[PDB]
């Protein structure tokens, strides 16, 4: 019987993206080939099975830098990071395979399923 | 023209609450009278003008403990912290004044407005 605020979760996410844009309380750098991306571990964990698995382990929880597999496309990663923080996925003809393969690696199954739909629709 | 995931922001928040429940990557303790509450600064900042104002200041950004005003009701605070992480506000007859006053102090204006509505409805 609690009162539901229907825009609250979305508003929080938007504010978290604003903090990311200002580098406030970011606690990890993700290195992908020649590029680097700063983020909040908590958001990464909430959105990715790979990052969840990494940072839940006490051995790896305080890591400040994560080097991704060198074969991962930085653009694919950037699209998915933007999705994590915005709920909006920038899927396009020229990026679909890179985004799909990166989502598989990051263990983002709902996103992988959505890419299967984009392929199907052409 | 991006693809909108309508449950993503909500799912993230839920996962963040799960991390809080497990004390994973919490980075602050909020002390309110005799009680203490652990949280993620980023979520606090996203949800409260008081916490935003505190942690944006470089002088205060690395604080690991925040002592709230001793007059603040811990139950009022707990209700609002639960709201921050769930989007669901536990407003009741026996708690409305405490929650409203705590929301004013925490600078949560939409919540204060909602409390004005509960009072009106009785
Ligand atoms: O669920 C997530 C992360 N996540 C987001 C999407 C997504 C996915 O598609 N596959 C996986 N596989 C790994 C896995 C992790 C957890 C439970 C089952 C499971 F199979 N994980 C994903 N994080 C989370 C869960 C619970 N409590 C707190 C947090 Cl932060
Ligand atoms: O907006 C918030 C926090 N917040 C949530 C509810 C709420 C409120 O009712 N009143 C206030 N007053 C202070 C204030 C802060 C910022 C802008 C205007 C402003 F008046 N702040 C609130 N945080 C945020 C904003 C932007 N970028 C990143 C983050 Cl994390
Ligand atoms: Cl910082
Ligand atoms: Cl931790």
């Amino acid at each position: 019987s609690q009162i539901q605020f229907t825009r609250h979760a979305s508003d929080v996410l938007l504010n978290l993206n604003r903090l990311r844009s200002r580098d406030i309380l970011t606690d990890v750098v993700i290195v992908v080939s020649r590029e680097q991306f700063r983020a909040h571990k908590t958001v990464l964990m909430a959105c990715s099975g790979l990052f969840y698995s990494i940072f839940t382990d006490q051995l790896k929880r305080n890591l400040s830098v994560i080097n991704l597999d060198p074969e991962i496309n930085p653009e694919g990663f950037n699209i998915l990071l933007d999705f994590m923080y915005t709920s909006r996925l920038n899927l396009r003809e020229g990026n679909i395979m890179a985004v799909m393969a990166t989502a598989m690696y990051l263990q983002m199954e709902h996103v992988v399923d959505t890419c299967r739909k984009f392929i199907k629709a052409s």
